[PDB]
């Protein structure tokens, strides 16, 4: 049973690491991919995100994270994945996350759209958010691994 | 890996059956739980709901169907179920789902609950649903596996 | 245009005079039906909610109010209606009627339902909250058509 | 400023502390007001859910609590009120809340209704959940106050 | 009786075809009207647009296929429509429709806005994710009229 | 009881007013603080928002209006706000006012959020679409106070 768990972890949050350690532990191998080409510029890069992820999940031994470019339903089927992990926050867009499961159905029928829930500690955070604040002067320890809080210092100063 | 798909299946429907099928498909041993549900006061006994879901899952090798009346925790982690398959196909059937879901983590963290997305074509339909357009005779053939449509038009009229 | 507006009126508020008002200068002639929905243990009997309907849009010569408790779809279909109407005021009150369309569609694909929005004056009010205002012996004289309001004090205390 | 925490309270639960905890460091005097709601056939009397109010809430000295079947505006008038809380948690508690809110406007317009947001930590319980986990014996001694574990096992079994 | 369902139809999509069609059969005449002048810039030009919706709606007679720039309600009311054609699909933003139907009826009380619902196939669609879709390498025939499926392989070409 | 009102004001309308008049009722001082460095760049410039605000809010003398950089939560504390004032349009996004209030409770825990509720008159209505519709040659005369109507025509001429 092998899972991807795509995104463009910019960058990679507690939340992140939250839901891809419940995934390690109901299936064989978990990819973690990374969006490589985002619209929306990355405040890291591809390149950053990746070893970042790599770091932050560094413990744990079926996850493997990968960058990949162009279409993920692509990916995940050359990856040979049969398990699409995404992330259900409390504050999440359900309707979107609707269109998107169906649309990658669409895509490819294989691949099975799997929806976890993190803990109520992660349940109202985004990455869009945690860096709006960043960038603005406000504490987000609490929400990022710590390989990750010492980048985004450096990003940011 | 063991999961138990918990509900009321006051009928099981199509839209349960394809659910089942998905989770099937992912996991190696399902437990389709129906719950004793008195509160809600059901149109078919524990017995007959669970006649039903047997028979409607006579073809799936790998779902096992049982009743019960404990605390959904505690027969999951009973039936060495570390999985919980929810499907998730209107907002509505998510704010609900979120607060069982925490419940359920609360009670045994280790019971990971997963939600599934059912096929566009049983994406607007409910036992509810189905229940009430028979009571008004009207046509469910669509919606239900052939013995529970028997069921259903037999308990009524 | 043959259209039908159905719903359980118990009571029928300005706000359901607001939703048919619309209807009437959309289409040619509107069928009120106000269904004997005993499940919901109403207020007012169907013959009660049916004669606060006719009085409260005696005003509007294209309405024709009637009872039923056949299936919605058959009683459209044998009305000779084409058009279904239904108020929108809120979320809760999409997904609800998303499956009452589709399962509507499923049974008499050629009747077409249509959503109206209400004026902001009604967007918050339905018949539930009007009768446990008026249980509390509350002012909800604004609400409801004058010959409602008497009806609803009578029925009360 | 006088404000007014209204709601059936069946029981309290450490989310409606966490409310009324905030309403006081922000008023002057909280009345938690327990309204009969026997619609709602509750669980406990008026007076059972008074006194349990009473005793969980006896160390927030500007909490008065008392139990009411008036209707909710002319309670709060009657209170010398003009603040009504209320706790925010979901967006199916949202959309009714403004159903409520606009109604008691239109009934007392000095009234101001103030929403409030539970912690993390209780933003998925209701007393509803809490009673069918204590129906099913399931442990919920985190989410009440101990003298509302102790009457609802006496309660119960 | 003129109805007018507006819109950017970048590109035109099935669902729009769904959604126009079960217009025409309830109102004497449908304008198609293509928004001129978006903030977004288009993937496909004005001119293209309405070339790909004239076509794609060639065999629907009463279907009028229009430009046009500014405001939609300013537009209307020069067309003379009284009808505002709006689709709702199951993945729709609903508060937002809200909020655009009642800025409408602010502008043009006497366009009423008409919520018609797309069949199950295209409800968890739209077109900025079918361009999304496309323009990474994704199949996206199936939700496009054959003219439209041609027009976009050439545009990305 | 120091009291904030933050937003980006852009321009301020008759919602803004409603929800900060509210607040004024409520709290001995309320600080209605204008954004200064969004993201979009706004139509009014910072200073002309201030000078819009102040004029509208003339009339309310425990109105403070005062323009802020960097992160809300920082200027709240330099300012000692311990209440920071919300509006909660029908329309608006419960989610992200979620994500938000949870957000900057982990940033400046002693400041409450507490959501009010604006009239119905300017519950479906935001600046956004108010600029939309405005620089569209729409008539938005009803939704701002008399200088900010004065202000926004000379802006788009
Ligand atoms: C049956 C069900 C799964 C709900 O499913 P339903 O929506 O199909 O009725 C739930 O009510 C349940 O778990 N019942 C057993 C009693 C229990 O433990 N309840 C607490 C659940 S958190
Ligand atoms: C009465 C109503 C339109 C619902 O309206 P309501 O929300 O006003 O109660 C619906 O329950 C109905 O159609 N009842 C008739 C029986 C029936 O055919 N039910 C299936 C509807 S899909
Ligand atoms: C008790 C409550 C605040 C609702 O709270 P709940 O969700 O905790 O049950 C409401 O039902 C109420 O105000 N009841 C008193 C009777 C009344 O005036 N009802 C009309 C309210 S608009």
């Amino acid at each position: 049973k092998r899972a991807i768990y795509p995104g463009t972890f910019d960058p990679i949050t507690n939340g992140h690491i939250d839901i891809v350690t419940r995934a390690t532990q109901m299936f064989d191998h978990v990819i973690l991919a990374i969006a490589a080409s985002p619209s929306k510029k990355p405040m890291f890069t591809l390149e950053e995100r990746v070893a970042l992820a790599q770091q932050a999940t560094a413990h744990l031994g079926n996850v493997e994270v990968v960058g990949f470019s162009d279409l993920m339903a692509n990916f995940a089927r050359n990856q040979h994945a049969t398990v699409l992990i995404r992330g259900l926050r409390a504050v999440a867009d359900f309707e979107y996350e609707m269109q998107l499961a169906h649309m990658n159905r669409h895509l490819m029928p294989e691949l099975e759209s799997v929806f976890l829930m993190p803990s109520k500690e992660w349940s109202f955070i985004s990455s869009s958010l945690v860096k709006e604040v960043a960038r603005h002067q406000g504490d987000v320890t609490h929400f990022l691994p710590e390989n990750v809080h010492q980048a985004l210092m450096a990003k940011l100063a």
